């Protein structure tokens, strides 16, 4: 709705930064509104959902199993490893490692999973082969690296969640893990009335990078995909969260 576009612009003005916005009908796949849909923004942690799609894909093909156990060491742990740092002796299963990467945004978990698929290059290869030639991951835990565009991301996410790529079990698993997200409380979730469904993944990078990707909708059921990125701002974390939240209040109001 245009008022939502207003809020995205307001947000650009108030942040002194670029803001990219996509609202997507989950059913038809068609764009309800957009703003800078073809500009590149850092994915930050939002890439972890695409990483687990890749993962689930291998599991559908039987090149991976969700119950397979990975052991690792202190060596492997990078900054912000809330779940992984607790399982150095018993290891983690692939599932768990997805759970950690999506629900808690565990960095070491993302890395381990990237190793299981053959690295950033293979994730990019996976996104390439599903029709997203735009998004690229280049690294483990105006630079084009590790970027997407709001359109590329919104569409790739819609293919992963409701498209022909994944089995039904795997689409339900991916959505489940997103639904269990514990580290995006102040973003879209803050705007959500009682009984709405939301399944998301947030991100936060230096320079002012903040973002979220989400499937949501009224009465327990997702009906749209929303993607919001912003980078360039010198604003605090909290003022970014607020601006994503306000954008979120608007799109709920005008649903």
């Amino acid at each position: 709705h245009p008022e939502t576009l207003v809020k995205v612009k307001d947000a650009e003005d108030q942040l002194g930064a670029r803001v990219g916005y996509i609202e997507l009908d989950l059913n038809s796949g068609k764009i309800l509104e957009s703003f800078r849909p073809e500009e590149r923004f850092p994915m930050m942690s939002t890439f972890k959902v695409l990483l687990c799609g890749a993962v689930l894909s291998r599991v559908d093909a039987g090149q991976e199993q969700l119950g397979r156990r990975i052991h690792y060491s202190q060596n492997d742990l990078v900054e912000y490893s809330p779940v992984t740092e607790k399982h150095l002796t018993d290891g983690m299963t692939v599932r768990e490692l997805c759970s950690a990467a999506i629900t808690m945004s565990d960095n070491t978990a993302a890395n381990l999973l990237l190793t299981t698929i053959g690295g950033p290059k293979e994730l990019t290869a996976f996104l390439h082969n599903m029709g997203d030639h735009v998004t690229r991951l280049d690294r483990y835990y105006n630079d084009e690296r590790d970027t997407t565009t709001p359109a590329a991301m919104a569409t790739t996410l819609r293919k992963l969640l409701t498209g022909e790529l994944l089995t039904l079990a795997s689409r339900q698993q991916l959505i489940d893990w997103m639904e269990a997200d514990k580290v995006a409380g102040p973003l879209l979730r803050s705007a959500l009335p009682a009984g709405w469904f939301i399944a998301d993944k947030s991100g936060a990078g230096e320079r002012g990078s903040r973002g979220i990707i989400a499937a949501l909708g009224p009465d327990g059921k997702p009906s749209r995909i929303v993607v919001i990125y912003t980078t360039g701002s010198q604003a605090t974390m909290d003022e970014r969260n607020r601006q994503i939240a306000e954008i979120g209040a608007s799109l709920i109001k005008h649903w």
